[PDB]
């Protein structure tokens, strides 16, 4: 009769198993176990040791991870890692030659590289050192440094600057290899003119005088980094001390003003795809560029210039979706919003055509979430169709050649389980692993793709089902309300032997930033957890307007006016609740991180009375201190010829005075270099002035995640603790 | 049967009023009324106006401040004023013409002035502007500028740098009339090796960007700034484009290493007297300086240098106290500690004498406080001799023909309501304006001195009196109690009908730096009045050792090892608090600001088990992170060769895990120029790395005093709520 504890949550008890395998070929992969890189045969559960236990420790244990070289010959062993902002980080490498078996110990790698990748086939080597660019075509061979104008905070060449990395890409690579390694293309960003944001460090109680951290980062309006793109010649760099690389230039209808490089996509060894996109992000051009042999010069023709518009708000869900083209490159498929606003696969020519540049290969009211294969005759995508369900994912398959010859692969498996799908198809997809987040422990299976043949199960988290069977666990239910004749899904973390009679203390758990979807089929080991489990509380989040995958008119309803709808809904949804029944109308809360944290505060300062307490996290409280690519994507231009007037009219610091009629509690990391300190600081501020008490608390040297371990353990225990004040338990 | 409330002390319903006057002649006096200037007559009540109600709303309602000339002619009228660290601050200025009754308006003084001060005589002005001096002889005549090397946080011209003003002189200016205004003498400050501390600045929430604030501030054993002294001959500036001020060095036993300027007094037109002391403070020199009307120089003979030392602790309470010469400037009175370690005063030759420099005119077990006047006959002064209470402060004269006419002329007085004096002579001593600061309702009269004949009352606070008849007031008990065969100070804020035979939940106040005292006969309306009066909590203090006025054995006791017996014996005395009674020993709290802050966290991580919860705000952590003056005055230098060991072994954050054992409060200011936000950000990462529940309060853009009128409000609702939490009250 134990429940999930704070602790179990905290220190990680019951561990929830998973099977991240890497495809090496069509039919074969590589998996970790026990700290030795085997080798399976798909097909036959036949295995085979790839890398020793050993080799790993000759480097201690700082050996953070590792990659194989594409031909298998070679093994880059991760080492010193030290993270930077989200996906930055440097460290340092070892070649490991697998057939001479020992460390390359001659023209070795620098000792704080801050990216580097194998090339697309063969053993060669680009990574970026100090804001340059450098190649060695063998892991023996002396580098080949492609740049020199690499400078801290000032020009990034081969790797994103802030925002590009936040914002833009996702990762901190601006590097891609075309196939067959000839070219190496890569970005060039200039933060010249973009403003610094600046926070003090503390580090150990030893130093004396705390650091200063600055980086530059442009706030919403600001003026932003600029972008070049190049190509250089590999084939060539033996032969001279330098080597030209070749620039390829944004589109015309983009050049005008400030302008973003979207996303890089090689479709063939003379022929990449760049996608752009301006400030105001509801134009985006896809330009096709191909090689001339005879000049040595890439062109883009406009004849290859793909348009994509929006007049509802953005285009894509966070920027354009990637194309995905054909071997002989004539066609591509990209997901793109159909007449009804519903994010749907369509196929394109290389060249434009006048408003019919693309014929659809789905339609109806649910969104295909991506495209993770394109065969010679099956293109595989995963969406949200399956039981009308936005929140599940599962894996379909379309035969080219037949559109009707649709088929869900993931469908039947496991109804009850399985409603969460994640895939990995082997290199020419002659094998599909699937990964089932499903309802239930997560499934992991391998199959053969001709006949979806479960070869064998990878993972069935029967370990961790035998431990949760002394431990009493809340439950999830995953339904849907209708407001002005519209469905809008939402999720509860119904604790333990629930009784729809009795009353429960209800917790909002919110983000609801734009296209985010909080209320889905995962199967989690949470905070909610145990606060349903040991609490007795029902953690509860709502996918409300401007939210998730259904569609535009839900996801833009928010445009040009953050601040607004997600937050009323986030109410409207609380009302909802109480009718149900099963809540104490007297013990409602609400809590969120970054832009949940942001609702939060709206909320608890709307005055609607619905709400008793929340916490907000690293909140973002006015939107002119947010970053530019992210906020103008929704909020515009803070401007009075734009939309000045909604950036000041959604300030949390405005609603200071209805804040007392709530218990408030306000949590922000030192060294948020994504939202920073400021926000919280000014939002303390505009309480103090308004005679409001509430609670703070910040945490010194934390990340925008504060997810150290000491602090992470730290943050989820003080909220618990302000939790059980609020509601009247400890 | 009302009490005093949190909002009765928050909104200063209970106005305490006092009698500031300001002594024109040896006869008459300034006193503001109803915002006009009138002219007293000291013997006849006599009044007259002086300035008009006019005239200071000429400048809106921004009048700052108001000096009159030293010759009755011109008056300064102080507008736009700017606060900078706790004595400095900017401000624009006005002369008015009394006689030609109108503002002076050709020959202005810049809109942004650092400092500016009439001559000791007539009417003439220096000012710093840009870091530089500048000398008007007339406010209708064109100033002069004296120096112009002056750069911000560099070079600093007749004004402190931060660590100057803060430790120093504890004031901004650097400038000295001579009398009869011939010389101007002044400190020139280089801080270029100074290290740089920077806060953020949030300001209006306005602002995108927020600002970054830099200050040179030595931290302790940082490089320190440098001095130099300088006198400039003013009769000259009318015949030059430029005069060349001549330099005065300190004496060469303080030039070997770092050292600092202690102190500036004009003992005549042509002697300057000069107080230096060595970086380790335990050595001073007073010189003497004569000038060579011959050479134009001044010269400072080892023959009238005086050595001040210290085998126990460091020269004076926090530095060396100030002399007093006779007319003629051959003698002159000093408080220096006697050899039974008692500050007392004591007679010297211009010329010093081999190891009989010192006369002394006081002998006792109790200490002077302050030499108020020096008469051709009388040596008027303070002490805290009467009645042995060291918390007490009592007006005395002793004639120098005959050192046993010593009387004590405020003893009788009103031995009942009053027991804590402050004076005011006039310029010659013949009235003497007494402040009775006492136990009962502040009491201000004006006497003659020849008979001390009570003229009148001046100001009896009747009004606070007749509102204070219907609110239940605290009483506040003022005893001692004994350790190791030794007086120690305490005070008690009682709650109206205290009853001995009940149980009072218990605060102690802290503070307990060194030479601190905390346990007066002092009146006041503070938050403790409404913590007694309303909470019924007793709010207590305790002066322990390396307190006070009370000789050196105490003081000195804590020489070398802050964080010590200080400390403990603040402990010892929540202890014997318990043993009389009525103090609940289940609710026993203790809470401090800045020093007090400190010990406020050193006791509750002394796992004593004493304490239930404690507040500490703007605390200092660790002494390495608090400015040099400061701290190595007590702590010497953080070197292995000299404390480093005690500068480690008196941290808070070693301390963390004891704080395990208590709800603790962490308050502190985002802009603390003083004790800087890192040490809070240390304490709160010691007890997260230790998994120490606590609660913070940072408060956006406030000083080391978190004064604004809105942050001050907040602070002590915040904390009133905390205590009502810890004491099981609301
Ligand atoms: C691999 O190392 C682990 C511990 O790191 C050890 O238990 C195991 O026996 C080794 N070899 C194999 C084949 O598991
Ligand atoms: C894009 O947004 C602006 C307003 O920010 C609008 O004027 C323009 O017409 C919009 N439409 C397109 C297709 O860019
Ligand atoms: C429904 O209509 C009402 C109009 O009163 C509006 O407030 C609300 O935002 C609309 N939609 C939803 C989801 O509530
Ligand atoms: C009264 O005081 C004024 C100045 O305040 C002085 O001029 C005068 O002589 C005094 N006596 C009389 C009777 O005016
Ligand atoms: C001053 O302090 C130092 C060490 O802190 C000591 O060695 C010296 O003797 C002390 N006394 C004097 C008068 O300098
Ligand atoms: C008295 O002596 C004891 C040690 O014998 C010590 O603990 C205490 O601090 C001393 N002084 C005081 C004021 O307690
Ligand atoms: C199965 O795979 C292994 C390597 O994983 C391969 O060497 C072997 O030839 C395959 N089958 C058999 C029967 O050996
Ligand atoms: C990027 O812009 C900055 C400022 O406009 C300029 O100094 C820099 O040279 C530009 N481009 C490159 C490749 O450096
Ligand atoms: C002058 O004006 C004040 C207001 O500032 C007023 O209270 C007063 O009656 C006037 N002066 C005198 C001496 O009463
Ligand atoms: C003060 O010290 C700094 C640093 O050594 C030096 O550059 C400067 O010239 C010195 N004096 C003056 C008057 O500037």
């Amino acid at each position: 009769r134990r429940t999930y504890t704070l602790a179990d949550y905290l220190k990680n008890t019951f561990r929830v198993k998973s099977y991240s395998l890497r495809w090496v070929s069509d039919s074969e992969y590589l998996y970790k176990q026990e700290n030795n890189i085997l080798l399976f045969n798909a097909e036959h559960g036949n295995s085979s040791i790839f890398l020793e236990n050993s080799t790993f420790e000759i480097f201690g244990d700082s050996i953070s991870d590792y990659s194989v070289s594409p031909d298998r010959l070679f093994v880059l062993l991760e080492y010193n890692y030290v993270k930077q902002w989200r996906h930055s980080y440097t460290a340092s490498y070892s070649i490991y030659d697998l057939n001479k078996r020992q460390l390359i110990t001659e023209e070795k790698i620098p000792n704080n590289t801050q990216w580097i990748t194998w090339s697309q086939e063969g053993h060669k080597l680009a990574y970026v050192w100090k804001n340059d660019i450098y190649v060695k075509i063998e892991p023996h061979l002396p580098s080949h440094r492609i740049t020199s104008t690499g400078k801290e905070n000032v020009i990034f060449n081969g790797i994103n600057d802030w925002v590009y990395e936040e914002e833009i890409f996702g990762a901190y690579s601006a590097l891609w290899w075309s196939p067959n390694g000839t070219f190496l293309a890569y970005a060039q960003f200039n933060d010249t003119g973009v403003p610094l944001i600046e926070y003090s460090f503390y580090s150990d109680e030893s130093l004396q005088y705390p650091k200063t951290v600055w980086i530059p980062y442009p706030k919403a309006g600001a003026v932003n980094p600029t972008v070049k793109f190049f190509i250089v010649n590999t084939d060539s760099l033996s032969s001279t001390t330098t080597t030209i690389p070749m620039q390829i230039t944004a589109p015309a209808s983009v050049t005008t003003g400030d302008h973003y490089l979207c996303d890089v996509a090689w479709v063939s060894e003379d022929r990449i795809s760049l996608q752009w996109l301006r400030r105001i992000q509801n134009y985006s051009v896809m330009a096709i560029c191909d090689y001339d042999k005879t000049t040595l010069v890439w062109n883009c023709p406009t004849t290859q210039e793909h348009i994509e518009t929006s007049a509802t708000g953005w285009c894509g869900r966070f920027r354009p979706a990637e194309p995905h083209f054909t071997s002989d490159g004539s066609s591509f498929y990209k997901i793109v919003s159909d007449k009804d606003g519903y994010k749907h696969i369509c196929q394109f020519q290389k060249d434009r055509k006048p408003e019919q540049v693309c014929t659809f290969i789905t339609k109806g009211a649910w969104e295909v979430i991506s495209i993770e294969a394109l065969t010679s005759d099956y293109l595989y995508y995963i969406s949200n169709e399956y039981k009308e369900m936005p929140g599940g994912r599962n894996l379909y398959k379309i035969q080219l050649t037949d559109h009707t010859n649709k088929k869900c692969l993931s469908c039947d498996l496991n109804p009850e389980r399985c409603q969460y799908y994640s895939v990995s198809l082997s290199k020419e997809a002659k094998y599909y692993q699937l990964g089932c987040r499903g309802p239930g422990l997560p499934l992991y299976t391998l199959h053969r793709s001709t006949d979806q043949k479960e070869l064998r199960v990878l993972e069935d988290n029967s370990a961790l089902d035998k431990m949760l069977q002394d431990v009493q666990m809340p439950s999830k239910k995953l339904d849907f309300i209708v407001l002005n004749e519209t469905r809008f899904w939402y999720q509860m973390i119904l604790p333990p032997h629930f009784d729809k009679s009795k009353k429960y203390p209800l917790l909002i758990d919110v983000y609801a930033g734009p296209c985010s979807q909080k209320a889905d089929a995962a199967f989690r080991l949470n905070w909610a957890t145990y606060l349903a489990s040991t609490e007795n509380i029902i953690v509860a989040s709502f996918d409300g307007r401007g939210s998730g995958y259904q569609g535009d008119k839900i996801m833009h309803a928010i445009n040009k006016r953050l601040g607004t709808l997600e937050v009323e809904d986030q109410i409207e949804a609380a009302r909802q609740f109480l009718k149900m029944g099963f809540v104490d109308s007297k013990r409602v809360a609400i809590w969120g991180w970054s832009y949940g944290g942001y609702v939060t505060s709206m909320v608890l300062g709307s005055g609607s009375g619905v709400f008793k307490c929340g916490i907000a996290v690293a909140p973002v409280s006015r939107w002119e201190y947010y970053d530019s690519v992210y906020t103008e994507r929704y909020m515009g231009l803070p401007t009075p010829e734009d939309n000045l007037d909604h950036y000041r009219n959604s300030t949390v610091m405005s609603r200071a005075e209805n804040f007392k009629q709530v218990e408030y509690l306000l949590i922000h990391g030192t060294a948020d270099d994504n939202v920073h300190f400021q926000q919280s600081a000014q939002i303390s501020k505009a309480l103090v002035d308004a005679g409001v008490d509430f609670q703070a608390m910040w945490y010194t040297d934390e990340d925008h995640g504060i997810a150290s371990s000491t602090a992470h353990q730290h943050i989820y225990s003080h909220m618990s603790h302000f939790l059980q004040q609020c509601f009247s338990l400890r």
